[PDB]
Formats: structure tokens, C-alpha cells, sequence
């Protein structure tokens, strides 16, 4: 028992982790295979940012220039080429420890974890999700660009963030591993506002289910809803609204509980109504939306 | 900027865990140099666990009877011995990922990360305080037992917990690597009930110092108070009383943020006495007593 904010083990992504100069610009590389990923910022100075036009900046830059360092040892860069807002420096050295990965983009509602890093050193783990307004709730100081966010599949890494800016109100934008933006993010030091940050309703009810099947149950009430009529509250909330294909994603839970979704999202509609009244449910004040269903799922079913 | 709950990198102690098997209960164990710690109550059926006598139950057991694999190969067990609530099984191989380690025995307040394991593979890492009440508030299904907590500095893993139960209140309980349960709990299927689960004062001051840090200032008031005042508020509201121990711990990030520890005590005063009237504080609507004053210099300054 007991639900816990829960990041996948980190080693087979700690492996991948190098440090990348670029001049006298520091920060994280993802070392996979004889290829290292990093964001292409690595090439400016502060004085760059303003406007920096990336392909003019690159061509002033060797294979030498990028000095790549895995643990004390020195990769020998043998290519380089930028793809979208990533350069991908070859190396002479395949990583011997690389692991089984893909590249994926995600989905606003979809979590990860993200292995924060520094010099290409990890400090630590934290769980996040892709927000609606493509934002993510990091913890990312200068030098931590580079830092990936990954799910594992059993042995398998999915590769689907790395971290580049941090915009003037402290969230984070980044990209999937081909260099393209979550959202409409550009890395130039320039005027760029996160849109609403919308709450992650299947998630919600996700955790919703989390608690029951945990004991904290005193927020199930007598009633039910429709999706409309439920989705009339989470646009007075700001939620995402609920469509059936968030419905069907919770069936396992609804079977496991035995509460029907919808009586789970009247649930939901008087707690949006009436708030928690100083109340607590898996030891938080407010409605946690960085749980997918699967994340409860795996939780609550102990998957390796 | 932004601060995240964050756990160590796990990689150095996804390399220790193992399966361990007796007869026909599987739990975790951890492997450093040529021994493996696991759980006592591995040797126990669930009949066994109303009022084992482990020393008679061990009396039964033979080094083949320890099954201890590690991935898909079998460690050799050639010998074992019960230190308090462990057994150490000797095996004829050392574990060549073993880091460099310390066995720490923490206090009431620390903070450490679990990497929860089931047979021996890790399924997920997170954040844990030892409780006052000598309880953490763990995610530990059945098989969890064995999954340890830890502190990285550096290189040097220092294991602080290891799981061996859960209370019918959903709370958990461990030893030490010494066997040495936290608190008054011992391994049996008896009536054990967790005291009082007061707040962590120290701690939620560093948090609220992380959250001047990273912007959220709306909760800083213009009002001081004195060790003994806000500890007869902090009695009230079932808060640890605050030391002048506490106030010399906390001076880096009074001094940092140039908010006099007392300063923030009479603002938390303000928090326990008002609540949060519906707002929020570093994304959380009641007080985080989960990061140590440690925790926030290191999260806020990227040490690796
Ligand atoms: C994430 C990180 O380390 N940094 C430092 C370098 N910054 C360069 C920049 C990109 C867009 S605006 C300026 C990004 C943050
Ligand atoms: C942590 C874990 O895996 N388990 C399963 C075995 N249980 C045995 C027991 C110990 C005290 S009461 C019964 C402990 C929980």
C-alpha cells in the first residue's frame, strides 16, 4: 500500500550521460551508440541568445570544438550535423552501455521521468508530465541543459525530452530527441508566455482511483455524471475535457474498484465544486494530474 | 529554477539488488562485496509471521536453502548468519558493481531515497522522510520487502533503510542495514500502531526558504517571533519544537535569501494559524516537511 510521485530506476539513462563544450558553454549530452544528442545552444555565447541564427554560428565549428567527456575520459568527435534545435556529434566509440531505446514524442498528459544533470554528473530523479500548454514542472539550474526525460519498458529506454530553456515565470521547454520543440518554443532569449496551464482530467481520475485503492475514499459520493455535464465543470476549472477515449483508458481501474468512471467524475465535479474543505487524499491538499492511468496501474501492480 | 522532490540517481543501487528465495518466499536482497542483506522474515510462511521464533526457523535452513540470483544467474550462498532483523548470506562472488558504501542509522527528519524492487529488479524511485513517529510513507506492495533506502555523496552510497513492513494504516516500517528496526516495530503480524505523525518544523522551513528561492514570496509577512513562541503554535499544531540546532542549520539559506530564521518561523506561524486560504506554495497547497535544509542547498545550487 502507500502511492508515491515515482520516477523509473535511472541507471540505464545515468550510463548515457555525458558532459559537452563548446568554447566556454557547458552543458548534458545523451550518449547512445556512437551518436551524442545535445541541444544546439551548446554553440552560443549569452551574447548569441538574443538572435542567434544556428546554421551561420555552426559553420565557425569543427569537430574539435565540441569536447565531449564521459566520466574523465575524452570522445574523439568524428562528425557532427544539427537536426531541428539538436547537433548529433559522432564519436569514434560506440557506448558500451548503451541500453535498448527509442525516440519518442509525447503527448500533453503523458508523464516521464527526468535525470537532472550537471557536467554530464547526475544529481537526481523527479517525475514529470508534458503539460497542455507544452511546458514541463521541472527543476533545471544553468547547466542542467542536456538533462532527457525517459519511460522504460521493461528494458527498453524511451528517449521523449531533453531540457533547453526555462521561460521568465520558471517552467521549462524542451524537445523530443529529433531537436523539435514541445509547443510553440523557440531556445532564443526573447518574449515567450506559457499558454493556460490546464489540469490533466483522465489523470486526475486516475489518481482519484489511486486513493480508493489505498484506503482514502471519504471524497466518493452518491452521485453520477455525463461526459457533457461533467465537462460544463471542467471548463468552469480549466480541465481538459473528458472524451470517451479517456473513459475507455480508465476501464481497468473502474473494473478493479468496481466504480464506474462517470460515478468517479461526479466524484471529481464536487470536488472541483466544494474543494477538499482542509481535507487531504494521498497525502495532498490539492488534485494531482501527473499520474496517467498506466502510471497507477504499474504502481499499484508492482511492474519491473 | 522550479524545486521537484527529488530522488538520488538509483544506478549504484539498481547494480546491488537481487532476488532472494526460501522455500517459497521471494523478497529483495542487496548484494555489496560477497554478501547479500535481506529480510529475516524471507525465511517465514505467512502462518510462521503471528509469533515466529526466527532463531528455532533458521535452525531449518541450510546455505542451499537461500536461493539468491542475480539478473538470471545464480549466486553461490556459502554461509549465512541472522544480525538483529537481517540475514547476511555469504556468497563465493563478490559483486563487482558494488560502489563505495557506509550502513548509516538516520534520525527522525532525515531524508533519503527507495528504490522499490520486486525479485530482485527495481520498479521505481522516489523520496522518503523517516517519519518522528519512526514510520516512512513509502509505495511497497507484497515482494517489496528488501527494497532499501539511501543517501548518495558523490560516489558513496550511505544505505539508511531497508522495508520490511507495513502497518494496517498503510505506513511502513524497516531496520537499518544492521537489522536494527526505526522505532518500536518488530517483524511480526502483531497490533503495532505508529504515534503521533508530528511535523517536521526544520524542514518545512527549508522548503519555504526553496520557495522564496524559486518566487513564491506571497506567504512572507512583516512579523518576527522567538524560539519559544512559535514552538507554543508549533505544540498546538503538532509540529517538532524548533532548537536553536535547527536555527544553526538553517543559517546558509537565511543567509542566501537574507530572511532571518525567525523571520520565516513567524510567516510559518502565520501559515499554521491562517492555512493557505486555496493558494499554493511550490506547486503544493499544505507545508512540505520532505526536504531537509540539505535537500534545498543541494537542489538549489545542482551539486552532483
Ligand atoms: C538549461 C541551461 O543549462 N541553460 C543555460 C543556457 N541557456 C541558453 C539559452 C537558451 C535559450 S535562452 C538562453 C539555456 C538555459
Ligand atoms: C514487504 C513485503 O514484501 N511483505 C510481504 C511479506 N510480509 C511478511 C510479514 C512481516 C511482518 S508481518 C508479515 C511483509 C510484507
Amino acid at each position: 500500500s502507500g502511492f508515491r510521485k515515482m520516477a523509473f530506476p535511472s541507471g540505464k539513462v545515468e550510463g548515457c550521460m555525458v558532459q559537452v563544450t563548446c568554447g566556454t558553454t557547458t552543458l548534458n549530452g545523451l550518449w547512445l551508440d556512437d551518436v551524442v544528442y545535445c541541444p544546439r545552444h551548446v554553440i552560443c555565447t549569452s551574447e548569441d541568445m538574443l538572435n542567434p541564427n544556428y546554421e551561420d554560428l555552426l559553420i565557425r565549428k569543427s569537430n574539435h570544438n565540441f569536447l565531449v567527456q564521459a566520466g574523465n575520459v575524452q570522445l574523439r568527435v568524428i562528425g557532427h550535423s544539427m537536426q531541428n534545435c539538436v547537433l548529433k556529434l559522432k564519436v569514434d566509440t560506440a557506448n558500451p552501455k548503451t541500453p535498448k531505446y527509442k525516440f519518442v514524442r509525447i503527448q500533453p498528459g503523458q508523464t516521464f521521468s527526468v535525470l537532472a544533470c550537471y557536467n554530464g554528473s547526475p544529481s537526481g530523479v523527479y517525475q514529470c508530465a508534458m503539460r497542455p500548454n507544452f511546458t514541463i514542472k521541472g527543476s533545471f539550474l544553468n547547466g542542467s541543459c542536456g538533462s532527457v526525460g525517459f519511460n522504460i519498458d521493461y528494458d527498453c529506454v524511451s528517449f521523449c525530452y531533453m531540457h533547453h530553456m526555462e521561460l521568465p515565470t520558471g517552467v521549462h521547454a524542451g524537445t523530443d530527441l529529433e531537436g523539435n520543440f514541445y509547443g510553440p518554443f523557440v531556445d532564443r532569449q526573447t518574449a515567450q508566455a506559457a499558454g493556460t496551464d490546464t489540469t490533466i482530467t483522465v489523470n486526475v481520475l486516475a489518481w482519484l482511483y489511486a486513493a480508493v485503492i489505498n484506503g482514502d475514499r471519504w471524497f466518493l459520493n452518491r452521485f453520477t455524471t455525463t461526459l457533457n455535464d461533467f465537462n460544463l465543470v471542467a471548463m468552469k476549472y480549466n480541465y481538459e475535457p473528458l472524451t470517451q477515449d479517456h473513459v475507455d483508458i480508465l476501464g481497468p481501474l473502474s473494473a478493479q474498484t468496481g466504480i464506474a468512471v462517470l460515478d468517479m467524475c461526479a466524484s471529481l465535479k464536487e470536488l472541483l465544486q466544494n474543494g477538499m474543505n482542509g481535507r487531504t487524499i494521498l497525502g495532498s491538499a490539492l488534485l494531482e494530474d501527473e499520474f496517467t492511468p498506466f502510471d497507477v496501474v504499474r504502481q499499484c501492480s508492482g511492474v519491473t
